[PDB]
C-alpha cells in the first residue's frame, strides 16, 4: 500500500505528479543494463519510451515484484513482450496522444512537401528570391495512397479527406467498416502503387516488408508521385529513393523516420533537393508531451491496482 | 469578325491557345508605359496578372475600342477601375482557380509552421540533429481566427475544420448562413484577437487596415498565438510582428506576403527563427497555372461578345 515504480527515461511532469500520488517514483533516467537489473529487483512497475533495453534478462532479474511495464508512446517492440506475460508481467502502452501528434505531423509533411514550404523558406532566408524555382502542386482531387491503415495512417486519412483528397489505403488487416466510415476505400496493393499522386507510409518494419520500396516498386508508381514516410524508415530501400528522386520517378519526398537515426551526414536522402526531412519529430508536440505522460500514468496505476 | 487582344504579361499556355481561337494575340510581355499607351490604341482587350502599369493614362490613350481588360488572378485592384467605370470599359478577373490554391498554401503554412518543418529540414540538411529544439504544437482543439471571410478565408476554414480545429471567422461582410453552412461561427473582432491560438490574415490592404496589426493589436492576443499571413503584408506593422516574435507574444509566424516584395534582405521578418517565409507563392501551383490561364481566357472571350 505504497507501491513502487521506476521511471527509466525523462517523463512529463503532468504524469510524474500523478505517479507521485499513487506510488514512489524512481527518476533515475538512462541506466546501464546493470543499474536496471539491480534496480528492477525492488520495484513493482517499469515505464519506458522506445529507449530502455527491456528484454528477457531484465525480466528474470526482478523475480516477482515487477508486475506491470508501461511503454510510453507509439511503438511497443521496445520490450521483449514474450518474457512479459511469461514471467507473469503486464504490459501497457501509451498510444492515443502520440497518434494525433503523428497523423498531424504527416499532414504537415504532405502539405508542406507539395508547396516547397522548406526550400522556399530556405532560399528567402538565404537572400535569394526565385518564384519560378519553387512552384507547388495541389493536394485537392489528388489520390493519396496509405500503406499500413493502422491507428496513425487512418487518422491521417481522416485529415486528408478534410483537405479534400480522394484517399485510399492498403492493409489486409483493416476492417472494411472502419475504413468505409471515416470515408476511405480499401483497395488492392498494386492499385495503390500505380494510381497515386501521394504515398503515405505506415508499415511496421518487419522482415516481411523490409526494403519494400526498392526499385521494383518505384517503377509501378505514377511518375511524379510524392512520398511521405513517418512510420519505420527502414521499409524504404533508401538507395533507390536516392535514385527515383534523382532520375525523376519520385517527384518529392518528405521523410520523418529513417533506416538509421541519426543517419550519417553523407546520407543521400537527408541531403537532397526533393526531400523534406524531420528528425523523428513525429510525436514532438507539447500536447502529446503531457498527453502520453498522463495516459501511461493512468495506465500503470490501473494495472498496478 | 477578327477581334484583337494584347497579353501584357506571361500567361498560361492553355489559355493563350484559347485566346488564339477567338482573337489575334500579341504577347508583348513587359511593356514600357509608353509602348503600352501606343499599343492600347489599336486593340480590343488587355489581360494582366498581378503587376501591370494600367491606369487613367493608359485608359485614355486607347480612346474606345478597348472594351474589356482582364486581371489574370485574384486581385481586382491592380488598376484604377474608376476610369473603366468612367470610360465604358468592362473589367474581368480570375476569382476562382487562384482561390483554391491560396487557401491550400495557407493551410500548408499553418501546419508546417506548427511542426517547424522549415527550421527542422534546414538543420538536418545542415548536419545537425536536435529532436528537442524543433518541438511542435498540435493544431487540433485549437482556435483558428480567420480575419476576413472572403472566398479565400472561407475555403481555409473548410480545410481547417478538417484538420479538426475550432474555426471562428470575423468579417462584418459575410452572411452568417454562408458561414454556419461550412461550419464556422461568426463572432466579434476582439473575440478574434483574444481567443485565437491561430490567426490567419485575409484582409485586403484598405488604408483602414494598413498596419492594423501593431503593438496594441498584439497585446490583445493570447500569448502563444501563431500568425499565418498569406493575403497582403501591408496589414502587419512588421517592426512589431518582429517585436512580439522577439518578445514572445506571437509564437511563430508563417508569412507568404510582405509589405514590399522582394523585401530588403535584412528584413527581420524574412530572416527569423520563428518565421517561415515563402515568397508570394500563394498561387504557384500548376493546377492554378493552367486554371487561371483558361478562366480569364474564358472571361475575356465572353466580355468580348
Amino acid at each position: 500500500g505504497k507501491p513502487t515504480v521506476l521511471v527509466a527515461e525523462k517523463l512529463g511532469a503532468a504524469g510524474l505528479a500523478l505517479l507521485r500520488e499513487f506510488a514512489n517514483v524512481d527518476c533515475s533516467y538512462g541506466l546501464s543494463p546493470e543499474d536496471l537489473r539491480a534496480k528492477i529487483s525492488l520495484c513493482d512497475a517499469l515505464i519506458v519510451r522506445s529507449g530502455t533495453k527491456v528484454g528477457r534478462d531484465v525480466f528474470e532479474a526482478s523475480g516477482g515484484r515487477l508486475r506491470v511495464v508501461g511503454r510510453a508512446g507509439v511503438g511497443i517492440d521496445n520490450v521483449d513482450l514474450a518474457a512479459a506475460t511469461e514471467h507473469g508481467c503486464l504490459v501497457v502502452n501509451a498510444p492515443t496522444a502520440n497518434t494525433v501528434a503523428a497523423a498531424e505531423h504527416g499532414i504537415a509533411l504532405l502539405t508542406a512537401m507539395a508547396r516547397n514550404i522548406a526550400q522556399a523558406d530556405a532560399s528567402l532566408k538565404a537572400g535569394k528570391w526565385q518564384r519560378n524555382k519553387y512552384v507547388g502542386v495541389s493536394l485537392v482531387g489528388k489520390t493519396l495512397a496509405i500503406l499500413g491503415f493502422g491507428k496513425v495512417g487512418s487518422e491521417v486519412a481522416r485529415r486528408a479527406k478534410g483537405l479534400g483528397m480522394h484517399v485510399i489505403a492498403h492493409d489486409p488487416y483493416a476492417s472494411a467498416d472502419r475504413a468505409r466510415a471515416i470515408g476511405v476505400e480499401l483497395v488492392s496493393m498494386e492499385e495503390a502503387m500505380t494510381t497515386a499522386d501521394f504515398i503515405s507510409l505506415h508499415m511496421p518494419l518487419t522482415p516481411a516488408t523490409d526494403k519494400m520500396l526498392n526499385d521494383e516498386a518505384f517503377a509501378k508508381m505514377k511518375k511524379g508521385v510524392r512520398i511521405i514516410n513517418v512510420a519505420r524508415g527502414g521499409v524504404i530501400d533508401e538507395e533507390a529513393l536516392v535514385r527515383a528522386l534523382d532520375s525523376g520517378v519520385v517527384a518529392q519526398a518528405a521523410l520523418d523516420v529513417f533506416t538509421k537515426e541519426p543517419p550519417a551526414a553523407d546520407n543521400k536522402l537527408v541531403l537532397h533537393g526533393n526531400v523534406t526531412v524531420t528528425p523523428h519529430l513525429g510525436a514532438s508536440t507539447v500536447e502529446a508531451q503531457e498527453g502520453v505522460a498522463i495516459e501511461i500514468a493512468e495506465a500503470v496505476i490501473g494495472a498496478l491496482k
